[PDB]
């Protein structure tokens, strides 16, 4: 058996759930304690008897707080997961900073005494929107150990990415006049090892903010995304492959199958 595994057996329905199976409860993270972030909030299940959960970070983009992405914590979290969401140093930071503060938030969550008990500190994501994408990419290229990385429109000037080992959900927005699919997304799907466990998925009609506001889409395949890999969760395979049906998808590439 699987040792990762939490809550029921999923359905489409399940993964596309506002609230999933676990109640959760959230701690705050000042600026001052967040030791190389801006500070965050931290959701987390509070069912312990299952066993641990894994643990994702999240980043914001450009000029962005941690308010445009905060929709996912509790939305992610509620389905098995200690979820961060963070706040950046500043506002302006590039990528390969946003993907340090990704990983710093990630080595947070070991010392703070209200989730350190409730992780399995092997088994971390990260994800973002924007820079903060690319900022997943960064982190994911620096830290070969993350089970998975998913970038929400996400923008770098760094184009290839074939050090990568980290599976890779890449969300892309079809028409997204500030990190184009054709120059970020889609070629960063394509310089990604064609033997990682992958995915392109293109949100039909999305503009660059699609991520700020509750998608379905996104959330539903992030879910799918993270068990089946951070939680190496054989379930979920059907929801990734072969490819998912949903009118919202314009596209869909993928290494599939994974199993």
């Amino acid at each position: 058996a699987n040792p990762y595994e939490r809550g029921p057996d999923p359905t489409e329905s399940s993964i596309e759930a506002v609230r999933g199976p676990f109640a959760v409860a959230q701690t705050t993270v000042s600026r001052l304690q967040a030791d190389g972030f801006g500070g965050g909030t931290i959701y987390y299940p509070t069912d312990t008897s299952q066993g641990t959960f894994g643990a994702v970070a999240i980043s914001p983009g450009f000029t962005a707080g941690q308010e445009s992405i905060a929709w996912l914590g509790p939305r992610i979290a509620s389905q098995g997961f200690v979820v961060i969401t963070i706040d950046t140093i500043t506002r302006l930071d590039q990528p390969d900073s946003r993907g340090r503060q990704l990983q710093a938030a990630l080595d947070h969550l070991r010392t703070n005494s209200v989730v350190r008990n409730r992780i399995d500190p092997n088994r971390m994501a990260v994800m973002g929107h924007s820079m903060g994408g690319g900022g997943a990419l960064s982190a994911a290229a620096n830290n070969t150990s993350l089970e998975a990385a998913i970038p929400l429109q996400g923008w770098h000037t760094r184009k290839n990415w074939s050090s990568v080992r980290t599976p890779t959900l890449v969300v892309g927005a079809e028409l997204d006049t500030i990190a184009p699919v054709s120059s970020h997304s889609e070629a960063f799907y394509n310089s990604l090892p064609s033997d990682l466990d992958k995915a392109y998925m293109e949100l039909r009609g999305a503009s660059h903010t699609v991520s700020n506001t509750p998608d379905t889409t996104t959330a539903k395949y992030s879910i799918a995304w993270l068990k089946r890999f951070v939680d190496k969760d054989l379930r979920y395979e059907q929801f990734l492959c072969p490819a998912p049906d949903d009118f919202a998808i314009s596209e869909y590439r993928s290494t599939c199958p994974f199993l």
